[PDB]
DNA sequence: AGCGTGGGCGT
DNA sequence: TACGCCCACGC
């Protein structure tokens, strides 16, 4: 399977679906169509550039269970709760 | 630590 | 196709 594959030379990526390789292909392209509106910075994915805003805002959602530390971002907090094993 | 950013995926 | 998650790697 797998039969959505990059036409770039050098590149043998290959994709499930039609809408990963628009995505990869950005890479290529360069393409990077969401701007961060307070520091003008622009990204190649929506939801990187929601992330990235919460380096300007402050916003924190994701808490520790344990120990109550918040985070950015929920893999942030995976890495984080784990230092709490014996 | 703080966070860029690609892949896999569900919707 | 988009949107936005988890996941993983990298610095
Ligand atoms: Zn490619
Ligand atoms: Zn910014
Ligand atoms: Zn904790």
């Amino acid at each position: 399977e797998r039969p959505y594959a990059c036409p770039v030379e050098s590149c043998d990526r290959r994709f499930s679906r039609s809408d990963e390789l628009t995505r990869h292909i950005r890479i290529h392209t360069g393409q990077k169509p969401f701007q961060c509106r307070i520091c003008m910075r622009n990204f190649s994915r929506s939801d990187h550039l929601t992330t990235h805003i919460r380096t300007h805002t402050g916003e924190k959602p994701f808490a520790c269970d344990i120990c109550g530390r918040k985070f950015a971002r929920s893999d942030e907090r995976k890495r984080h709760t784990k230092i709490h094993l014996r």
